[PDB]
């Protein structure tokens, strides 16, 4: 009676829910898809007690329009909290150096598994996960994993990692993971944030991977550095990335790699690839146009392995223009245009346009 009945009420009492509408148009021109999506998110409260329990749900629905994102899926996530720690089991969507779920299409990628987040020690976040399925952004069904470019088949991704604030400005990270029967990978990172009150973020990354289990021998290293300068409404970033070893940068296929020069289309993670990035952002708020945004970036890669040579080269430009309605009936309605051009001597030259209309409504 009592505590159990009350627990079920408390799950609802402290719950919240939202509905997102997305209209997505995509075109690729080599030197076409329109779809509508709905995303219903429910997050329960927790039952009272030292250990609190809850449940989240995500409802996804997509269909193609005339002018594979044609599915419906409901995913549940059981959760438990104690002190400042949280366990989620079921449908997962999160970002971390060794595994990050994608959401740059119509409907999000989901993983099936368990994710633990422990924040009991001052300045220290410890995370770990066991994942056993990948639901690609464009499909309804959970499937087993493979690695980007490298292939393979795996039914387990495991990682643990810590992000530690050594000082208020400096955070050190170490994450270690395994895509079972394909690869092992470890990531170290150091991120320094200098606020001049005007700011400079310095983001250094290094990851090494080797084979796991009976998989063929694998050797990859990836160094990245990204320096992000904010100057009022302006932002400028400069990035450098170096891939080395016999193999390209491994990550779960369908998901996002934690590479500083991973942009709209390319990851710049090819064998031996050296690349640099320049990025500019302007926030129109100060000018008096608060919903408006502009970003443009350019990444140039060389040294890419082409057989026994290293004369592979590619570049990619991206430009994002966006507006979010600030007031009136259509407040929160957003439109984003993402335009990309890729030119390469080892892959397909491509131009891509995305147009995304989005609207989110808080239900309660």
């Amino acid at each position: 009676e009592n505590l159990y009945f009350q627990g079920l009420e408390d799950l609802v009492e402290d719950s919240h829910a939202s509905l997102e509408l997305r209209n997505f148009y995509f075109n690729r021109d080599f030197r076409d898809e329109w779809a509508q999506g709905f995303l219903l998110r429910l997050e329960s409260g927790f039952s009272e007690g030292t250990v609190g329990f809850g449940v989240d749900a995500i409802g996804l629905l997509g269909f193609k329009l005339d002018s594979q994102d044609d599915y419906a899926k409901l995913g549940l996530t059981a959760k438990a909290r104690v002190s400042n720690s949280l366990l989620k089991v079921g449908a997962l969507h999160f970002k971390s150096p060794l595994v990050s779920a994608n959401d740059t299409r119509l409907l999000p990628e989901l993983f099936r598994g368990a994710l633990l987040d422990v924040q009991e020690i001052d300045g220290l976040t410890l995370r770990g996960a066991h994942l056993d399925r990948n639901k690609l952004n464009s499909s309804s069904d959970y499937q087993v994993f493979s690695a980007n470019r490298i292939g393979g088949r795996s039914d387990a991704f495991d990682f643990a990692g810590g992000d530690y604030r050594l000082t208020p400005a400096l955070t050190a990270s170490l994450h270690q993971g395994r895509l079972k029967d394909i690869y092992r990978q470890t990531f170290a990172g150091l991120v320094h944030t200098l606020d001049l009150g005007r700011s400079l973020k310095s983001d250094l990354r290094f990851a090494r991977a080797s084979e796991d289990g009976g998989f063929r021998e694998l050797d990859n290293r990836a160094f990245g550095a990204l320096f992000s300068l904010r100057l009022g409404a302006h932002a400028v970033a400069a990035g450098y990335q170096r891939i080395s070893g016999d193999d390209p940068y491994p990550y779960i296929a369908g998901s996002d790699p934690y590479l500083v020069n991973f942009i709209q289309i390319g990851d710049f993670g090819n064998v031996d690839e050296r690349s640099w990035q320049l990025r500019y952002d302007y926030d129109f708020g100060a000018l008096g146009l608060p919903g408006l945004s502009f970003m443009s970036r350019y990444v140039s890669g060389d040294n890419v392995a082409r057989g026994a040579a290293n004369d592979g080269k590619e570049w990619e430009r991206n430009t994002d223009l966006g507006y979010v309605v600030q007031s009136g009936p259509l407040k929160n309605l957003g439109v984003k245009w993402r335009n990309a051009t890729v030119r390469s001597n080892f892959a397909n030259d491509l131009d891509e346009n995305r147009l995304i209309l989005s609207y989110s409504l808080a239900l309660w």
